């Protein structure tokens, strides 16, 4: 197995909950300020 072939994926992959994670909470944070 190659960690670099590995990287990409493993770090993609725990980057999508990561952004998606922050996202969150700034659209929810610019809803919030649209009352």
């Amino acid at each position: 197995m190659t960690f670099a072939e590995l990287g990409m994926a493993f770090w993609h992959d725990l980057a999508a909950p990561v952004i998606a994670g922050i996202l969150a909470s700034m659209i929810v944070n610019w809803l919030n300020k649209r009352k």
